[PDB]
């Protein structure tokens, strides 16, 4: 009787890797979004005091908590055959995840800052590590033995990459227009390979 | 197969790779790149960033691996250091993520002049650094064994000692008389892995 609740603040922040892995596996869950106003009260109730967190309540009401977003995503993906099928494919899944998180860390430099400072940071990273990391990512994608990030079937790597690329276009929606063909291609391929994720992304949009 | 670890810093991102190979008893060769040789060597490394591992078989065929903790998790998976069940694998990844969030505060201080370094240090040590050390202490208390996850070495334990060495590099006294679970962890891990204790003692 397991119920999976995803507890988070932002609609497209660190929980997206967790929601997209459950969406691609066909696993239902409930979203519980915490407002800035309720964070003082709910904080002491989440183990570790940070979101996102996942609360799993079985049919006897016993609760299991999981925290640390991509540790939760990798556990769910491992359980649903989305962490590669060989130790080599697992290396390659991890390699792309680590490349996408280095890109996400540049994005995070822009968050929760006033307008003026945000724009200053944006101009610095987009002239900086952002394109360098999109080019590394394109070369990773080129090296796959299949049409997705690793082989031809969905992995956690594909889902962390579409989350991170949505963050880059959040900073400049034109940044990737007419460039980085492998990333565009990746996204078309993944939405063709995963009708659930395409429904999720289209519904969400 | 010959394994070469290619890197710049003696206690930077390649430490997770070295310690995993050490704990497993797998030999490798260190190739440290100087600031002066980096222009010429950069175009030869796939991705253009270190650390990188170059594996040459006895036919001299080369396989390259990049992305430090993607290399460490592949080697740890190969040597039964990524947990024995899917639950232990989650707990190994939980602590790694906690440790990397501490490492990211440490990285805010690097390759900065003295005065900016000092100012950044003062902000993180009064900030997310203790918050994260308490989170890690609570993780450590939840282990079903004496190490970070269960009772046998995992990658989690090696990433945590590398990150704790980074904190003490910023303030050698920061953990004196505090955070007992982390002191304890280090004593336990060095007692569980003579290779790593030999490696760390030699290194220091
Ligand atoms: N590495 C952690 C980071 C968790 C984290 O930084 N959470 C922030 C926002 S995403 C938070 O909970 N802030 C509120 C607080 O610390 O009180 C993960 O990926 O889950
Ligand atoms: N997440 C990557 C980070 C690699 C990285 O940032 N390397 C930096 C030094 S820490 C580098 O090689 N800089 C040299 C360059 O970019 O030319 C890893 O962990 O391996």
């Amino acid at each position: 009787g397991d119920h999976i609740k995803v507890i988070y603040f932002n609609g497209r922040g660190r929980a997206e890797s967790i929601r997209m892995t459950l969406v691609a596996a066909g696993v239902n869950y409930e979203d519980e979004r915490i407002s800035f106003q309720d964070w003082p009260k709910i904080k002491p109730t989440i183990p570790g005091g940070r979101l996102p967190a996942v609360k799993i309540t079985d049919n006897h009401g016993h609760v299991k908590w999981m925290v640390e977003s991509l540790a939760i995503a990798r556990y769910m993906a491992k359980k649903h055959h989305m962490m590669g099928g060989t130790e080599e494919e697992y290396y390659n899944v991890e390699k792309l995840i680590g490349q996408a998180e280095d890109l996400e860390h540049e994005y995070y430099k822009t968050l929760m800052k006033p307008e003026e400072e945000k724009q200053k940071i944006i101009k610095e990273i987009l002239n900086g590590k952002v394109p360098v990391l999109l080019d590394i990512i394109c070369e990773s994608l080129k090296a796959s033995t299949g049409k997705l990030a690793v082989g031809d079937k969905v992995t956690l790597a594909d889902l962390v990459l579409i989350a991170v690329i949505d963050h880059v276009t959040d900073l400049d929606k034109e940044f990737l227009t007419g460039k980085y063909p492998e990333i565009h291609k990746h996204r078309e391929n993944l939405l063709a390979s995963s009708p659930r994720l395409a429904k999720y992304l289209s519904d969400r949009a």
